[PDB]
């Protein structure tokens, strides 16, 4: 009658008061200003819809291979190379539901019991669940407003042990929305090649970028970079499709092919007329992210310049993703109470920073309306004042 | 560098030889009759594609639910209830990609390193790949054509030790058709609540039946064996959706809870779209599935006769879903060299019986048009001829 350890061992959401909260304060007509959002409020664009309808209409409803479509395969091996510079082939991709099991399967193709994984923090909270469920030991590298929210390469290097196997690498990242410039990243390649260890690359916000920022694949820094990487992403944040679950796993043969009999054995091949849809994405104009991408620049300039006026903040500026993680220290309370607080008291909606392993913190999301911004940027303003 | 022991204990496919073969042979203009496929030749309803279009055209694009879409999650607990009998509502169900899912989601949430699953042989290939994967021990119990192909409960009293914690119990079944009746699974269900074991009960095939064949849900052969026992099945079979990836676990509430929490850090919400369409093949008329069977009903009264009349075989009768297991062992030959044989000297396509854990047996599938059935076992005939 016992569960097995290793789900037993996974943590209890956080937020799940704050949520029930908002949920029946909306029940009731309540009028709240929520920055909560982990998904893009655009609709799927037009085309990729219409290709999922028609794949639905041409049949393509049967078992597929396990590695995913051999024409999806092609379409992301070949925008791997034309996009980030990693020369991949069709062997070297796996489609997953999601850039979630994508490193899913990574995790439990590489992290035996025992292993330690890096990971550093504010981190996208399921990393060190995921890790659990592999009955991995979760290593988490801390850091400050004051450093950009952005690990050091020293700062891996003193936490490699002889246990350490995997160092989790999520830029630009979420919750943060902080981007590691190519020297970072290079930087952080060459320690993560000089102790071999391999290197879980999460780049699903690689095309959400402002100000000129520039994102470079860590499997580019080098060869020795790239014969010890692989890239976790998917179709998710480019073309709001966190709902139809296609991401994809590449790297070495051999840990792909691993990571398909995984692939196999636990789900069996990726919805297929979803697949289509992801190839379209690929395939045609990338008009459509360009036009969603000019809107969150437009959101971002408004939130960030509000959030840089308000008393007891301070906001690193974020060039990736549509996430503002600013630091409520100055505040001196919990995440936790701040959010709870301020949804009680102002009716707006944020994520305590303590889910990502940063109870000083709250991440906020611009991916809503600007009237929603606005109206909501007043009332935390408001209430930072009454609570200073 | 090296995998996780998990993923290297994973046996290899040996059936992508044939099953794939045949497809590219297909694809190069060879008259293949192929007998090997695991899902029907039908395409999935209308109204369920239609459904799905909808969705995707009003927008069901978004995260949701790790549980699954409330509607679907109601839709199931009601046709489990008007259907098998079974009492569940909607907090006992997680809608999964495919039954795949919810057989893997079942094995993490309560199978640990030394856990013993019993299956019986016959089996679907994943079962031992998948007890592997969550570490378990998998204790397999032969069986023979003179038995039906159908375990005992004495033979799994015999085989339950200490370290027994959970029997996979899958009927109707694949590859043998066989479809254990209410009395014995009334039997097994008290041989496994006496010993207070788990039962996984995979139903996926519970609507194909002949000859007024009955199906029994494990869980409503008592109180005591819906006490433990959970449900494993989707839409995949029913429906003709294998490509929609759309399936569910069924059973107590803190173990449901439990693959939940997996489900979250694994794969997230099934593909919200796919699932609306599940919403309408249960909300919807059956007459569907009534047409299907009727046609399957005329293709295994063929292939069933055509059989029989073979000498060099011996096949019990199959009452489920759409596939025969005729024994081979008149022949002295080993599945892997007969099914070769065939396919090359005939251009018949079978799966070996090797791959279920029966080398003396092979797998024929009628989800095909009664021409190629014809064609296929006048070919089959001759080729027995020529080496009996
Ligand atoms: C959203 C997200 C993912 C992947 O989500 P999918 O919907 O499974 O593709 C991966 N990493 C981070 C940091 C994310 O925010
Ligand atoms: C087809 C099948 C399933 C379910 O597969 P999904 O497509 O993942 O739902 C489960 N068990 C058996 C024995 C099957 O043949």
């Amino acid at each position: 009658m016992k569960l097995a350890a290793r789900v037993e061992s996974v943590s209890p959401s956080m937020t799940l008061i704050i949520d029930a909260k908002a949920k029946a304060m909306k029940a009731e007509g309540i009028d709240v200003c929520s920055f909560s959002a982990g998904e893009p409020d655009f609709n799927t664009p037009k085309h990729i819809v219409e290709a999922a309808k028609a794949a639905l209409e041409q049949g393509k409803t049967r078992y597929g291979p396990a590695a995913g479509e051999p024409r999806l395969r092609e379409a992301i091996a070949q925008k791997l190379q034309r996009d980030n510079g990693l020369c991949y082939g069709a062997d070297n991709i796996l489609v997953t539901n999601g850039g979630k099991q994508s490193i899913f399967n990574l995790m439990l193709a590489m992290i035996e019991p025992g292993d330690e994984v890096i990971i550093p923090a504010p981190f996208w909270v399921s990393y060190p669940e995921m890790v659990k469920l592999a009955e991995g030991t979760p290593v988490i590298l801390p850091t400050t407003v004051e450093t950009q929210f952005k690990v050091s390469p020293e700062q891996i290097r003193q936490a490699i042990t002889p246990k350490t196997k995997l160092l989790v690498f999520n830029t630009p990242s979420n919750p943060t929305g902080m981007v590691y410039t190519p020297d970072e990243v290079r930087a952080i390649a060459q320690v993560a090649v000089e102790a071999g260890l391999w290197v879980l690359s999460d780049e699903i916000y690689e095309k959400i970028l402002y100000d000129d920022a520039q994102h470079l694949s860590i499997g580019a820094a080098s060869p020795e970079a790239y014969e010890r990487s692989v890239v976790c992403s998917g179709f998710a944040k480019t073309y709001a499709m966190t709902g139809w679950r296609v991401g994809f796993l590449a790297g070495p043969v051999p840990l792909v092919k691993a990571a398909t009999k995984i692939q196999g054995h636990s789900t069996s091949n990726v919805c297929t007329f979803a697949q289509y849809g992801a190839i379209a994405a690929y395939e045609n104009s990338q008009d459509c992210v360009q036009e969603m991408l000019a809107a969150f620049a437009e959101r971002r300039r408004y939130m960030l310049d509000a959030l840089n006026a308000m008393p007891g903040l301070e906001c690193p500026k974020p060039d990736g993703a549509f996430y503002m993680f600013p630091s409520i220290a100055k505040t001196g309370r919990s995440s936790l109470d701040f959010c709870s607080e301020l949804l009680d008291q102002h009716q707006v909606a944020t994520v305590p920073g303590a889910a990502f392993g940063a109870d000083d913190c709250i991440r906020l999301s611009y991916a809503t309306d600007l009237d929603t911004i606005k109206r909501g940027m007043e009332r935390l303003e408001k209430f930072l004042h009454g609570i200073l």
